[PDB]
């Protein structure tokens, strides 16, 4: 049946994207009820960006300094404030399309959908995983700040990321919707580098289970391993140590497939040491780590291909 890096349907979020302008700087904002959220750096300029003092910069602005556009309609800003690295603009109109929602702070290894936006207009959507080093490998150009990351459960939209910047290695950094950054990054153009990254062990294992669920058992073996023996191979290959909580999270998958977690870890340790044989797993030649156990259950058949 297939396995694809799938994003959540984006409609509920498209209806909340707006454009915000300050002087010469334009970016995207998120319009929920009567508030528009956006990167606070929209109040920056040419040199403002290396060493901005936002408190200082902001006291110099008025509600009318902000130009909010909801499609073709102009939104009148009736108050403003700064919350960590975001600005909260109150506006006179309440977004008619606001969906049920909440703000969440996603954890390293978890995945979400990103709605790339430009000038308040949605451009495309893809799934990303929050990397252990707190960056995400997205696809963003200038104009994309304020684009959001989210998950949907039932008809509730859980926003979890707002884009703010790109680091030297081409990776991306941003904040949750309270404006607190993921990672040790700050919104100023002083040199910063992403920390060293690791492979997300739990996801790679979840992906092997998915590979087995829609048939495909070639990489399995008759061995098993203990957690520690596994973790010694893991350290060697720059993988995150596996833990008992991780072993427990893989219970449902384990059960549905009839393959013990440590047997799967034994399988993974062999893959790590013996390479792949020019063979592929779920159409892939590398071990994928951007799918959570949750993502696998959501997408795969609730019935294994025995
Ligand atoms: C959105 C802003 C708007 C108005 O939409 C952009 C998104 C990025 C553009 C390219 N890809 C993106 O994701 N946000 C920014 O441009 C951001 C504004 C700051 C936080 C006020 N700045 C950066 O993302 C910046 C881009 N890199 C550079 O300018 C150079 C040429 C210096 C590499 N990244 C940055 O400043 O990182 C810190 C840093 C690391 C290493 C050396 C120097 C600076």
């Amino acid at each position: 049946s297939g396995f694809r890096k799938m994003a959540f349907p984006s409609g509920k979020v498209e209806g909340c994207m707006v454009q915000v302008t300050c002087g010469t700087t334009t970016l995207n904002g998120l319009w929920l009820d009567d508030t528009v959220y956006c990167p606070r750096h929209v109040i920056c300029t040419a040199e403002d960006m290396l060493n901005p003092n936002y408190e200082d910069l902001l006291i110099r602005k008025s509600n009318h300094s902000f130009l909010v556009q909801a499609g073709n309609v102009q939104l009148r800003v009736i108050g403003h404030s700064m919350q960590n690295c975001l600005l909260r603009l109150k506006v006179d109109t309440s977004n008619p399309k606001t969906p049920k929602y909440k703000f969440v702070r996603i954890q390293p290894g978890q995945t979400f959908s990103v709605l790339a936006c430009y000038n308040g207009s949605p451009s495309g959507v893809y799934q990303c995983a929050m990397r252990p080093n707190h960056t995400i490998k997205g696809s963003f150009l200038n104009g994309s700040c304020g684009s959001v990351g989210f998950n949907i459960d039932y008809d509730c939209v859980s926003f979890c990321y707002m884009h703010h910047m790109e680091l030297p290695t081409g990776v991306h950094a941003g904040t949750d919707l309270e404006g607190k950054f993921y990672g040790p990054f700050v919104d100023r153009q002083t040199a910063q580098a992403a920390g060293t990254d690791t492979t997300i062990t739990l996801n790679v294992l979840a992906w092997l289970y998915a590979a087995v669920i829609n048939g495909d058992r070639w990489f399995l073996n008759r061995f098993t391993t203990t957690l520690n023996d596994f973790n010694l191979v893991a350290m060697k290959y720059n993988y995150e140590p596996l833990t008992q909580d991780h072993v427990d999270i893989l219970g449902p998958l384990s059960a549905q497939t009839g393959i013990a977690v440590l047997d799967m870890c034994a399988a993974l340790k062999e893959l790590l040491q013996n390479g792949m044989n020019g063979r592929t797993i779920l159409g892939s030649t590398i071990l994928e780590d951007e799918f959570t156990p949750f993502d696998v259950v959501r997408q795969c058949s609730g019935v294994t291909f025995q």
